[PDB]
């Protein structure tokens, strides 16, 4: 409803001043999340970052505030400005390893130098590093769980495989970044260079499907892992020295197939 | 098979001495995971922590080694001893937030003082803090996804709810005993103080089930979140000051129910 969303827009404007007046050490206030992206819906939160000059500060504030006859959830992450700026070097936790553009809309800054540095459309994060070993380890756990008839073990370790395989596909696919978790699913399903079965198998292993069995899930995991390992260049800086050597020696393949 | 597992036992002993030779700065070597617990199976890896006296070493080694007519996957996490000891203060990433007893079997140490300090049956890790706000946010995302007919969005955000709920239940349940990820599932399913429908609903939301729909998943998430929230004590030390105040004011309930 237009009145609700106009109301939220007004709440956002009011909150900028409220945050300034509460945090004397604030140097910048940025809108984040759904309302920063322009894709919010009824239950979306209003998210702010409040960057302060006070070192090693890290608090999380929550409000629940009336907008007409509704209540909206407001969150503010209060953080040392420098620590906030530095986390651009760390991969996001929510993108299945994909590099991200964490949407930022600067609402207020204390001075010209700060405002210039922080008036950007997003903060970037790099891709997570490939985890070949942990992928293979998880496939072994799936095999063990099948052998002992432990369906939950198969489902759980298949989720591990599904969380790690995108780290392996990222380097061999065209570059893609995402701004939120739901889009990470879209981007990964869209990868053009993937092993046989991938799109369907990835959802099966991640446990984002209507129906599956332990047998069908293990088979999906097998296809993904066997498939992706065949598609990687033997680059020791990308995959690890031991891993690249084991691949060239034919040992990784022999281990998987024995 | 007996012959294989006997061979693995001999391999483990041999490898500890190989690692001692390779890492002249080693002070302790510990066996981890399934072979340390004594519950290994065919595809289990031999996992070592190699603790060294050199600061800021952090390497991950992999070997694939013959044991009779099979190949076994061996791993070694090579880490500064002090860094490894210190991480007992950090929650585990693999336990859905539950405190852990990370199994360790000391296979060698450089002197008796190091043995006295490090020869323990496990290294503990504390529970992750309750995340009330993020749980509510995820439920909101489920609602938004239902509203737009995005089944994958429902399944994805229901996983978020499921990953966060055990953190809420920890403080109202007796302490749990968890040494590996599969046992974390067993412990959570066994929590005595839980809302109606919990064990089934938790598996449904995590995705670890044979059959579900967007409708049934959302209904499970609603039951679980509403159920857990009404069981939480409104303790600011536990949940955070704002969250406790909002719950006491009835605002969180009003928000969820509106």
């Amino acid at each position: 409803e237009n009145l609700y969303f106009q109301g939220v827009q007004h709440t956002i404007a009011r909150w900028v001043d409220r945050l300034r007046e509460e945090y004397a050490d604030a140097v910048a206030i940025l809108l984040k999340g759904s309302y920063a992206r322009g894709d919010a819906a009824t239950w979306s939160d209003i998210d702010f970052d409040v960057l302060v000059s006070t070192q090693d500060v890290e608090d999380y504030r929550t409000w629940i505030e009336p907008v007409g006859d509704r209540l909206v959830h407001i969150s503010a992450a209060v953080e040392w400005v420098t620590g906030w700026e530095r986390d651009t070097v760390d991969p996001s936790s929510w993108s299945y390893g994909l590099p991200t553009q964490e949407t930022t809309r600067l609402m207020w800054a204390i001075n010209d130098e700060t405002r210039r540095r922080l008036d950007r459309p997003y903060k970037t994060h790099p891709a997570a590093e490939p985890e070949v070993e942990d992928t293979v380890e998880a496939l072994g756990k799936i095999r063990n769980a099948i052998a002992r008839g432990d369906d939950l073990g198969v489902y759980q370790s298949a989720q591990t495989v599904a969380k790690l395989v995108p780290t392996l596909l990222i380097p061999i696919n065209p570059p893609v970044t995402v701004s939120h978790a739901r889009q990470a699913i879209e981007a990964i399903l869209a990868f053009p260079r993937v092993p046989v079965g991938f799109a369907a198998d990835w959802l099966t292993c991640l446990g984002l499907v209507e129906e599956r069995s332990a047998r069908s899930t293990a088979a999906a995991a097998e296809r993904m892992v066997r498939g992706v390992l065949e598609m990687l260049p033997t680059d020791p800086d990308l995959l690890g020295e031991d891993i690249a050597r084991l691949m060239n020696a034919g040992l990784l393949e022999k281990y998987v197939q024995q």
